[PDB]
Protein backbone atom coordinates (compact mmCIF):
# COMPACT_ATOMS: atom_id res chain seq x y z
CA UNK A 1 0.00 0.00 0.00
CA UNK A 2 1.17 3.97 -0.12
CA UNK A 3 -0.40 5.90 3.10
CA UNK A 4 -0.93 9.04 3.49
CA UNK A 5 -0.17 11.20 6.76
CA UNK A 6 -2.94 11.29 8.99
CA UNK A 7 -3.85 7.86 7.20
CA UNK A 8 -0.90 5.94 8.11
CA UNK A 9 -0.72 6.28 11.61
CA UNK A 10 -4.50 6.18 13.39
CA UNK A 11 -4.27 2.08 12.82
CA UNK A 12 -1.29 2.27 15.57
CA UNK A 13 -3.89 3.66 18.35
CA UNK A 14 -5.89 0.39 17.07
CA UNK A 15 -2.92 -1.93 18.59
CA UNK A 16 -2.12 -1.06 22.04
CA UNK A 17 0.61 2.01 21.23
CA UNK A 18 -0.75 4.53 22.84
CA UNK A 19 1.76 5.36 25.58
CA UNK A 20 2.74 2.11 25.55
CA UNK A 21 5.58 0.40 27.78
CA UNK A 22 6.80 4.18 28.27
CA UNK A 23 6.60 5.34 24.99
CA UNK A 24 4.07 8.03 24.50
CA UNK A 25 1.34 8.63 20.96
CA UNK A 26 3.78 11.83 19.65
CA UNK A 27 6.82 9.17 19.80
CA UNK A 28 5.59 6.73 16.86
CA UNK A 29 4.69 8.04 13.83
CA UNK A 30 8.00 10.16 13.19
CA UNK A 31 10.42 7.17 12.93
CA UNK A 32 8.00 5.52 10.08
CA UNK A 33 8.85 8.42 7.85
CA UNK A 34 12.11 7.89 8.72
CA UNK A 35 12.76 3.81 7.80
CA UNK A 36 10.53 2.83 4.81
CA UNK A 37 8.87 6.18 4.54
CA UNK A 38 5.17 5.78 4.52
CA UNK A 39 5.69 2.11 2.31
CA UNK A 40 5.34 -0.96 4.01
CA UNK A 41 6.71 -2.89 0.65
CA UNK A 42 10.02 -1.31 1.33
CA UNK A 43 12.26 -3.80 2.32
CA UNK A 44 16.11 -3.69 2.39
CA UNK A 45 19.37 -6.01 2.71
CA UNK A 46 21.78 -4.62 4.93
CA UNK A 47 26.17 -4.92 4.09
CA UNK A 48 25.77 -7.70 7.23
CA UNK A 49 23.51 -9.45 5.02
CA UNK A 50 20.87 -9.53 7.36
CA UNK A 51 17.28 -8.39 5.09
CA UNK A 52 15.46 -6.22 6.77
CA UNK A 53 11.86 -6.05 6.28
CA UNK A 54 8.73 -3.77 6.13
CA UNK A 55 8.55 -0.29 7.22
CA UNK A 56 9.68 -1.68 10.16
CA UNK A 57 13.27 -2.28 9.01
CA UNK A 58 13.55 -5.74 10.92
CA UNK A 59 16.81 -7.99 10.32
CA UNK A 60 16.13 -11.49 9.20
CA UNK A 61 19.15 -11.45 11.61
CA UNK A 62 17.67 -11.45 15.26
CA UNK A 63 14.29 -11.29 14.68
CA UNK A 64 12.29 -13.41 12.09
CA UNK A 65 12.04 -16.79 9.24
CA UNK A 66 13.80 -15.61 5.69
CA UNK A 67 15.97 -18.79 5.61
CA UNK A 68 19.45 -16.79 3.97
CA UNK A 69 20.14 -15.67 7.61
CA UNK A 70 21.43 -19.08 9.85
CA UNK A 71 22.08 -18.84 13.71
CA UNK A 72 19.22 -16.49 13.31
CA UNK A 73 17.10 -16.12 16.63
CA UNK A 74 13.57 -15.76 14.80
CA UNK A 75 11.84 -15.08 18.52
CA UNK A 76 9.24 -13.48 16.62
CA UNK A 77 7.81 -16.64 15.28
CA UNK A 78 6.76 -15.34 12.20
CA UNK A 79 7.85 -15.36 8.59
CA UNK A 80 9.23 -11.83 7.56
CA UNK A 81 6.98 -11.66 5.00
CA UNK A 82 3.93 -11.40 7.15
CA UNK A 83 4.56 -8.02 8.05
CA UNK A 84 4.61 -6.56 4.69
CA UNK A 85 1.02 -7.26 3.03
CA UNK A 86 -1.35 -4.35 3.05
CA UNK A 87 -2.72 -5.85 6.71
CA UNK A 88 -0.39 -5.28 9.21
CA UNK A 89 -2.66 -6.63 12.18
CA UNK A 90 -0.06 -8.30 13.73
CA UNK A 91 2.64 -6.79 13.14
CA UNK A 92 3.39 -5.27 15.93
CA UNK A 93 3.30 -8.26 18.68
CA UNK A 94 7.20 -8.03 18.45
CA UNK A 95 7.92 -4.45 18.17
CA UNK A 96 5.53 -4.28 21.14
CA UNK A 97 7.89 -6.75 22.95
CA UNK A 98 11.22 -5.52 20.84
CA UNK A 99 10.83 -2.70 23.40
CA UNK A 100 10.60 -4.73 26.83
CA UNK A 101 13.76 -5.79 25.78
CA UNK A 102 15.63 -3.22 27.97
CA UNK A 103 16.96 -1.49 24.99
CA UNK A 104 13.63 -0.25 23.65
CA UNK A 105 14.39 1.96 20.57
CA UNK A 106 17.85 0.57 21.09
CA UNK A 107 17.08 -1.32 18.18
CA UNK A 108 15.35 1.42 15.68
CA UNK A 109 18.38 3.45 14.34
CA UNK A 110 16.91 6.21 12.47
CA UNK A 111 14.53 8.10 15.86
CA UNK A 112 17.31 7.55 17.53
CA UNK A 113 18.72 10.55 15.51
CA UNK A 114 16.06 11.64 13.59
CA UNK A 115 13.55 11.56 16.09
CA UNK A 116 15.32 11.89 19.08
CA UNK A 117 15.51 16.00 20.66
CA UNK A 118 13.19 16.37 18.17
CA UNK A 119 9.58 18.17 17.99
CA UNK A 120 8.23 14.69 18.46
CA UNK A 121 3.85 15.80 18.76
CA UNK A 122 4.50 18.21 15.54
CA UNK A 123 3.83 14.48 13.78
CA UNK A 124 0.81 13.40 15.57
CA UNK A 125 -0.16 17.44 15.53
CA UNK A 126 -2.89 18.46 13.00
CA UNK A 127 -5.20 14.90 13.34
CA UNK A 128 -8.11 14.16 15.04
CA UNK A 129 -7.67 10.90 17.58
C1 LIG B 1 20.01 1.11 8.48
C2 LIG B 1 19.12 -0.06 8.82
O1 LIG B 1 18.03 -0.28 8.31
N1 LIG B 1 19.65 -0.92 9.79
C3 LIG B 1 18.86 -1.94 10.55
C4 LIG B 1 17.90 -1.28 11.59
O2 LIG B 1 16.69 -0.68 11.00
C5 LIG B 1 17.48 -2.35 12.61
O3 LIG B 1 16.87 -1.62 13.71
C6 LIG B 1 18.65 -3.23 13.11
C7 LIG B 1 18.30 -4.22 14.23
O4 LIG B 1 19.43 -4.79 14.83
O5 LIG B 1 19.08 -3.96 12.01
C8 LIG B 1 19.82 -3.02 11.18
O6 LIG B 1 20.69 -2.33 12.08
Amino acid sequence: KVFGRCELAAAMKRHGLDNYRGYSLGNWVCAAKFESNFNTQATNRNTDGSTDYGILQINSRWWCNDGRTPGSRNLCNIPCSALLSSDITASVNCAKKIVSDGNGMNAWVAWRNRCKGTDVQAWIRGCRL
